[PDB]
């Protein structure tokens, strides 16, 4: 197509897509899904990696979940050999700011007073006049003005003055107050350290054991990034984190945030509530946009197949959503309360994979992928060279695939920033680098776990084989389709820097 | 350091801080039922920002239809309290359409039966099948069926729930094995995805209505099915001489639809992408490709493009919509699309006037979002050709509000072909259509940006005093409505000689 | 068509062209072409504007010259009755250094070889006696601006110098490139940043002279920093306010500060007859296509000069080359080109008009105005004021409705040369009571000026019909137009001096 | 530079070029440049390429010419180890129509004037005494192909007749514009397609000549259809099924159907001296910008010709046009340029040579690289070879990593010519064994050919890296590249399928 219009003109539905899915689908962990059987129909389904929400739940129910997802994924991991990589996601319960208690049942009507107190002796003495919030120094932030949430935006309150531990406020509209309910401060700075206690603990739990990513909440400055490595430290050093974007202040500073991270999610439901809901679309097509430019993952998460939950058949309104999200370019997509409180989740997962394919499809590969080069390369480091220009052969020769052999999987990563239509089947020895590769689009991983040739020459056109082999299997190529296989000189670090076309 | 050289460098250049106007260009369309019947209520979504009302004549008689016709002209007669401005509000008439359903089923035990997969169900003429209709027997509308469905064709019943395939075909009856089984319920939707279907566009009860819509004087109507264009030649055969002048918008709900979707572009004054009865059509995934292409073909043709069902689904039971909803009217019109609209949100749901006011936010910050640059160019290098009089007249009066920044166009216009032209190429700022005829203004909400003014006041004398006036009374609108004060500048549109189609001249103007 | 390359492979020699030539075609006058006939025969050739070289000739000569173009332009007058505009430039002789004089001993020039040393003395008791071993400046004490490794430059860049060693009052050198040195050949200063007054006493005597006789512009040689348009304004003073001053750029010193140039000028010259030897001859079209290109930005007049024709100063038909460099330079993007001594001194002035108008023609149409179009409205940034806009919807509406022409009613010019400065297909009639803006209207690509002498009308709305009808019929007599085809006009709101504001697509009758 | 205008504002002369000249420089031989010395001078200058024009001069003439060139290309071997690569091009007469002789004495030029009367016969016994009434031509269907109002040359364009009458043998003609007639001058018939045989006798007896004397190009005049280029590769038969034919663009038939002569040929030249009598002399740039830039479309070379820096013949210094016309030539897309009388008949051959090589630079510096390359990805089919993959893609590689130099090694050259089709702006270092294919690769901008005389190693690996660190050495020696620059290397199996990116040794 020659515009953006013609190609919207240009979209049939009769036109068939590719079988290959290349977006990730990330599946939240629950009581729907926790069971062994019902997690390997998911996996078999397409899920690429599970999240555990850590905002509830002790250690050993988590514990219990890896467990069973494990012994799951190992039945399942029965084909080829020891293949199929799954990734390990944790994400933290984040600083939080809660009510107290008044069980509650309060009524707030609007027009009324109500004071928000520091002090610790009204926490449970709490009421519709007096409330006790969890921030110490919240009277240290905060203006004469700036709009006051509580429970997920239902109750909404303006500061009208400030005490030394009061902020008298006026109800904005109110419902039914609860007790340890919401926070969320519009605006507003919050001073709160990125890691608490419990996402302290949570942490080095994680790196005991043993999973693939992070997804770190509230992420407002860089100096958190640097404080979740040196408290992961040395045994966690590979696993990568995903920074989430909830507030103002890390939306404020993202291009630091998206330097420092692994990758960034748009966590939707929190940052709905922090910035006007009207606006949240701009910043996931905002902030996927950077992400794209920075080569890092972004997901789009939190109520794409809401409805789901109750009912066997999305709306109109969610597949919407969710192919718009992969079409701005997210590299993965999230379920939150349909797989692990839903009763549907089988049909959520289905549905996001084949409404993913078509929305992959829809791309407009040409014009994105001209993009993408010029958007920030100079004299370019030499390695992002070799991606570009194997990119640039399999979308001109209509390849089937890209064989790619890494060790870190950084070439992998450049080649999906430059987003070929066909999949990236990565070889890999190392198992986390393969399982933690379903983060970006279009990698496919592939762990070799055969051992080693002497000679690395003839090794690597083994692995590169290997990869042709489970091509034909999957079902992406047949003889006489040409491939790209990108590799190296010497067994050491990221030197891929030979480009091939085979049929 | 300029405006985005491109598409991803546009998506980047996105600021949440950056404050939008206040003019809100994009139609919203509301559907009518209990929960806004009431004129009180249609007052409320009236100043909420509802543009036109659709009324689904698929449920309802003519007399509930005409009690809810009485209650909106009496509401938006009672709105007129703008300075003592009447306030024009367009009315939608929504076709039944040839449609294919079972009977109900017994009201023996719960609700609706269960029909699983793999069982029997005989497809008869079963006349009594009203309150006796069970699991066994299934009677459908269509005669004709045997002649259209193929054998490894499917079937489905109730909404997507039941899929059937058809095995063996004899002379009445249909013999099928159950592919996906659920909850088979009373009165239910027959829709056959890939199959063409044959059946008359208008029925009977179509014509009954449509004739009862040109005495009643709407506006729109929403053709329900519309395959070829001799459906629209038929439908304005049948409205006649006193119909002549009301919109018809065909609505894309099937595949055949969309297969020939140009031709019924071009036959039509507009369309609906129904994404209902399409969902179940073509595989749902591929929806959003349908009104990724269909607005799109709608804005190369200048016709009105309408996103329809399940926008808000949620807000009809809780205060507050979800992100998906939100990311999918934004979307929408992202897209292109001209109007949005809301069905069981308004007509069902329990909180209309919360639907239309979020329906109003965020449609302002998607309109706000766009790449006017890049867009505009589009539009105008998709006509090659040397280009009509009329709307060489148009894009150069867009181009020019776009270059100096204009707070809004004035249109002077009788007919309100110019207005739509200009609307067409997107401007930002509003289109201010100025005109005598109350119709013309009222079906003006369905093109993006159009603020209609309906001017009272008789025609004087002196043609060039007459449009003076009248483009004065533009500025008045626009001073006392907001959209502009002294010192900005607007684009005004006349024409050369006193008529209709004969548009003409733009000038640039600023306030006093 | 989509892309550059796309577009150059859709070139069409069946593609039948426009009538109109929107380019203009810059004559300098000497003594082939000085004649009244000859001069007439020219304007009718296509000539839009002359140019008189002060360099050389007295000012009675010049005023003689202007006198035969007047009487010229007179006859031409009752060729359709209305009265044609032709504008008369004064090209000021400028801060040139020349040699001193050979003894006339043994032939004319003397020939100077690589490798040997000759003495540049400034003393001025060496008028007479120069030779092979000593050398002679004309005006100003370089020394203080040249340094030892700089190069120097004789007669036209065919002797080259190099500074071995500076002294006080002379200079000795050693010759890195040589050739034959004549005298009073001119010397070129290829690297320093030259201190020549930037109006002399001859200068500013030839500005008061052109100021006398009303001359329409002034092409200024050597502007070098910017801050030279000042005394020129100045100099002009009440007389010549309206008069237009185009810059010539001819050294480094005006390239290096050019946007300051081009914003304080009326327009630029690039002059590649000294560019060419001050900058390696080989970067000059660098510079002309940044210089074009610039003036295309800003919405000022460039003229492209020097050498265009040269061939058909003797022979009557140009070469491939020469045909190729007006056409580039026209497809560049500039406003004008010039001749100079093809029409002055050379033998077939009357072809060289001619194959320049066809070939400007040619290339005028072989332009892509979509591409151009949107390049010069994303060049423009703020919310324009109204005349701006106005400029470019009219613009963009004459391309859309591929309208015959434009016709534009104006007093000072600017709207004409607004519209001008986004390069529509057909003509702009630029309608005008005063006749110097009309004359001065050939600067801009694509204005045909029209001078209204009726006027005085009662009414001010049947007087602007009027004058609109007076540009149809124009159009209609040379041919822009017929019965059926839609025009733009662009008129105004009140009646003024710069407001305009208003566009209207008509049918001929 | 977001936009070609910025773009065009945004050049600096300050702005330094890189050393390497992509496109090839084109010399005619001539009494000027026939002594080895001045050979050797010129090819040292920069001359690329040698022209023979075989519309003058006897086969001992051009015999003497290419034993000269021979002897001056190993003459020229005076670079440590380095034996140099030259191309030879032949130039044919190819057909045209004559007139017969004057009556010139006394005084040296006579004198016809404007509105006489003259008589075009068919007759041959009108042949002796031609001098003004009657006057006879050698081309025998004039009348089969003329038409009523078309119009007739003479003296390379500068004299224009029209045809007013026809008879049976004869034409009545009368002087729209008149000059002197010479003898044997030629006559072009714009209007009308010729139907005479592309290659004639002598056309024939040329080119095996050629043929025997081992010329690397022929460039084919009045190149109409494609039959041409049968007629030729026919002629050249097994011998010369290698070497490269040219077709020169001359008539308006060859420019009608254009595509298919593209297509069908290994090249065009866009010979501006003859076509500017046959179409109209305003409209030349037209074609050459049409035509060129098909070239670059179709991945063929072309030559802008005739006439580039005439003034140079007579004058130390050229004019600003010309150096305007060569830059422009060469900023249309020109793969090579080429000197006709500049260097054959010209005073200051090597001075020609020395603009033309600065000029080429800086036009070649001037270029927008990144749209030239997008539209040049865009025109190509949508699953294409993969021969032109790795093309494009070492491209692409070369552009984003500002690469020193793009080693090729190839047999037949073909691999190297789909890269200088996309354009890079660094050097194309093509390592061949064959001489007479780095010869012909001059023909393609932006390819340097080194030959390499080592003999065929057994391990097929070490021979292609041996081949690619004599391309690496052959760089350091011309001053290309340096330690720790990067470099594209493309090499393959058996076929090219391989593409590496390696930094410098």
């Amino acid at each position: 197509s020659v515009s953006h219009l013609e190609h919207m003109c240009s979209l049939d539905i009769d036109s068939q897509t590719a079988f290959v899915r290349l977006s990730g689908i990330i599946c939240t962990i629950g009581p729907a899904s926790v069971a062994p059987e019902m997690l390997e129909k998911m996996m078999a389904t397409g899920m690429n990696i599970a999240r555990l929400n850590f905002s509830h739940g002790s250690h050993e129910y988590h514990a219990n979940t890896i467990k069973n997802i494990r012994e799951a994924v190992d039945n399942y991991s029965k084909k080829q050999g020891k293949p199929f990589p799954l990734a390990i996601a944790l994400d933290t319960k984040g600083p939080e700011i809660r009510t107290g208690l008044i069980t509650g049942e309060v009524e707030l009507k609007k027009g009324e007073q109500i004071q928000l107190t520091t002090d610790k002796d009204h926490l449970e003495k709490g009421s519709k006049d007096k409330i006790f919030v969890d921030y110490v120094n919240i009277v240290k932030v905060v203006k004469k003005g700036d709009r006051v949430f509580v429970d997920d935006g239902l109750i909404s309150l303006v500061v009208d003055s400030i005490s030394g531990d009061t902020l008298t406020c006026t109800v904005e509209n109110g419902g039914l107050l609860g007790s340890r309910k919401g926070v969320n401060l519009p605006g507003v700075p919050v001073d709160l350290p990125a890691v608490s206690e419990k996402d302290k603990s949570d942490l080095q739990f994680g790196v005991e054991q043993g999973v693939d990513v992070i997804f770190a909440s509230f992420i407002r400055n860089a100096a958190a990034l640097k404080e979740i490595r040196t408290i992961l430290g040395e045994k966690g050093k590979n696993i990568k984190i995903i920074s989430k974007i909830e507030n103002q202040q890390g939306m404020q500073n993202l291009d630091a945030i998206i330097a420092a991270s692994d990758g960034i999610m748009v966590a939707r439901g929190d940052l709905g509530i922090e910035i006007p809901a009207e606006k949240v679309f701009l910043a996931q097509k905002s902030m996927i946009a950077r992400c794209n430019r920075a080569g890092k993952p972004v997901i789009c998460a939190t109520q794409m197949l809401e409805s789901m939950i109750k009912k066997p058949r999305p709306t109109r309104a969610e597949i919407s959503d969710v192919a718009n999200a992969i079409i701005d370019g997210a590299d993965c997509v999230m379920l939150s309360g349909e797989t692990a409180k839903g009763e549907y989740p089988l049909e959520c997962v289905l549905t996001m994979a084949k409404t993913c394919k078509e929305a992959e499809a829809a791309l407009w590969h040409r014009n994105l992928f001209n993009d993408l080069v010029n958007t920030t390369p100079t004299p370019l480091d030499t390695a992002s060279s070799i991606a570009i220009a194997a990119s640039e052969a399999a979308a001109k020769s209509r390849a089937a695939a890209v064989i790619v052999i890494t060790t870190s999987g950084r070439s992998a990563h450049l080649i999906s920033k430059y987003r070929p239509r066909c999949p990236i089947i990565a070889v890999t020895r190392f198992a986390q680098t393969a399982r933690q590769c379903h983060l970006y689009r279009g990698i496919l991983p592939v762990i070799y776990e055969q051992q080693a040739l002497e000679d690395w020459l003839k090794d690597v056109d083994a692995r590169v084989q290997y990869g042709m082999d489970f091509g034909k299997e999957r079902g992406f190529l047949k003889p006489g389709n040409p491939v790209v296989v990108v590799t190296g000189w010497k067994q050491g670090s990221g030197f891929t820097n030979t480009i091939r076309i085979v049929n």
